[PDB]
């Protein structure tokens, strides 16, 4: 061919980012776009936190910043900061010092660089024949990370019951105990992309017993610390369970949502390990690893998190932001479980409020959408997931009579 | 109940790693380091381009700027000026709309990107076998970046001529004659490292015959577009003159020297096709490469560029900020010579002011650089090379004197 690119067609467009673009081409004036991969004000509009507009009020005025290399694994404040809110002050893992810190672009990139990690380093030399299990439906990428870092046998996990409506726990745990050992278990640590519902304490205890046993490596993504229920402490219960339970384990962190920086690609890859010295071996190989794919990490994001964590006074007015995020994504839950119940809408929906975090299940069926989205123009993945944020004071009256109307006909 | 991280190996330090580290350590008051790996001023300082900060404040007054996912492919408004920067405002390949650009983390994300690409759709479908070809003294990770996307044949061509201390022609044309077809060539745009020393204008014509003859697919290494001659069109002929007979080529695009941005991560890959749609087809490809390397690129130092390459009275002031650069490391050079030929050191010295860009080879041995380490603690690389940015005028006249005695002794 004339061309050297002439033999490459048009990539797959990804389907929720077609839904919004659906959206802005739908003349109707009462439509609504459930489909955004964001926060969301009451007013549809974006929100930067106003701690971030402070901290970086103040990154413009200090002039004891230049624009020289980080370190490969990035700012150390950063790391070491990002790795306490995960485990905590009083982590005992932090206190035997056997804990590491890569530097992220996001939780995206701490999937990337400890998915290239196990495939170079965990369960033998080169083995990408490891098995790598995501839920029932993941977060649409799980899938694609591991598979561009070699992994040739990508499993599923049990995780969300249709019929009750929430987590299909006997489901998930006979998975387990049926994964050959050593196999890389993906762990959503809080609030679930996209179910949005979460095992319980007691739940995740059963589910840790048989990893322990079955040596199931941990992979946990925090990537809504704080941002769902608005309690830093309680979302990372289950990272913390792990660590007391002396898992080894990779957790990656991400902070586009709990400080709103999406576009600064701000995350962490805590690794937590049996020893100091397994530790500095792991992140000796996550050098070699960045060095080839981002050289090293960008400082704007970075040092915005870590000047935060590490101030007191900034700390405090941050986790205020962060419950204003959670309290609105819990009243528009609980409005909406309102709605539907006052219209003796069939089904239960207490899962509406059981869930937490800004994506939620409503449980409907792929035909049940396409009416929300053909004659209501309430649009939505044919998945049965919205975006609570995208729920306001204005459109709640009417979501939630389509939403009646919808589970009434079909 | 051993650990899953216990047969990692730990990982050694990189040379020029070790050779920053070993010279802060040494105790010698004369110790000058010509290992860094970025601009330096003539007091051994970094340097904030007075552009940066002045954008970095234009930046923080805008309240209109909010921080959401920016597309998968980068800010339309830096990727327009990136490639326009490199390509020129009126190239035919733009007016043509024959262009595409993807922003990146640095160059080095845009080797990467642009790498996995032709690893997966050059040359056939998933053809790890196509031969790449690279400086025979070239930039480490350019091995590094290709072998990481898969390509098994990494190939070099004859460059540095260690006798005459000059670009072997003859020894890079016969490697690029007997290349096999469609082979990727990684060039240099402008100031080759680690050398320094660029084909001349009537040069590139050869090599540029042979390439086209062969179906060589160059791909482009951009790194000091203006940082190295002060002037953006002479930086960028080579590139331009490709445009003009007829190549499809990649350029990763590099501002982290040019704009001081280091730690911002900053970079473009800019692809030049024969066919607009094919183009088009390229880039959302790319897409899928990048969300699962990171999910998308940041906007702070992207936001920088575009501010300073949109706005007239903004570019002028980088432009000036990028000929103090330019200029203080050609009257280093050209003071380096002097110095070294009033001595009445052996052996030609016009390579030192033939070459262009903060790096040289000095021509010197491996055991001429130790005794420039050992015995005058002046810190190099076995290769010879320094960074010219290292020398300052209150330094200068001990290394020139200090690289008399390694060639008269050694
Ligand atoms: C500083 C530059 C642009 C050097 C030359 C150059 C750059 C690129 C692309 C890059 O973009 C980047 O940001 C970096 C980067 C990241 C970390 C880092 O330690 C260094 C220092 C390495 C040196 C100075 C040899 C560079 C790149 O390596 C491709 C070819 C090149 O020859
Ligand atoms: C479950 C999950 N994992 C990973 C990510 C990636 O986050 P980021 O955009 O910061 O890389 C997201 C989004 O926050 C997510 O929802």
């Amino acid at each position: 061919p004339p061309s050297v690119f002439a033999e490459v067609p048009q990539a797959q467009p990804v389907l929720v980012f077609k839904l919004t673009a659906d959206f802005r081409e739908d003349p109707d004036p009462r439509k609504v776009n459930l489909g955004v991969g964001a926060y969301r004000t009451d007013d549809c509009h974006p929100w930067v936190l106003p701690v971030v507009k402070k901290v970086e009020q103040k990154i413009a005025n200090d002039n004891s910043l230049n624009h020289e290399y980080l370190p490969i694994l990035g700012l150390a404040e950063f790391r070491s900061c990002a790795s306490r809110l995960a485990l905590g002050d009083d982590s005992p893992a932090l206190k035997e010092k056997r804990v590491g810190g890569v530097q992220s672009l996001g939780g995206t990139g701490a999937l990337r660089i400890g998915a290239d990690f196990l495939a170079r380093w965990y369960n033998g030399t080169n083995n990408k024949n490891t098995p790598v299990y995501v839920s029932s439906p993941t977060w649409e990428n799980h899938n694609a990370v591991f598979s561009a870092a070699g992994f040739k046998d990508i499993r599923s996990y049990r995780y969300w019951d249709a019929e009750k409506r929430g987590l299909d726990l006997q489901g998930f745990l006979n998975d387990l105990e049926n994964a050959p050992e050593f196999s890389i278990v993906v762990l959503h640590a809080c609030a679930h992309n996209p179910t949005g519902i979460d095992p319980t304490p007691e739940q995740w205890k059963q589910i840790a017993s048989v990893m322990k046993h079955r040596f199931l490596f941990p992979f946990f993504d925090s990537a809504y610390q704080g941002f769902a229920s608005g309690n830093l402490e309680r979302d990372a219960w289950a990272i913390r369970y792990f660590v007391s339970e002396g898992f080894e384990f990779f957790c990656a962190q991400s902070f586009s949502k709990n400080f709103g920086l999406y576009n600064e690609r701000v995350g962490n890859l805590t690794v937590v390990g049996k020893e100091p010295e397994s530790i500095l071996q792991v992140l000796s190989q996550m050098e070699k690893i960045v060095r080839i794919t981002w050289s090293n990490p960008p400082a704007q994001g970075a040092r915005i998190v870590a000047s935060t964590l590490s101030n007191p006074e900034l700390f405090e007015e941050w986790t205020g932001n962060v419950k204003t995020m959670a309290d609105r994504i819990l009243t528009m839950r609980s409005e909406l479980r309102a709605r539907l119940e006052a219209l003796k809408t069939p089904g239960t929906w207490n899962h509406i409020t059981d869930q937490i975090g800004m994506f939620s299940f409503t449980g409907l069926n792929p035909k049940q959408v396409e009416y929300l989205v053909n004659e209501k123009h309430i649009y939505l993945l044919p998945s049965g997931r919205i975006n609570v944020s995208g729920l306001t004071t204005k459109n709640l009256d009417y979501v939630a009579t389509s939403i009646h109307e919808a589970v009434t006909k079909i």
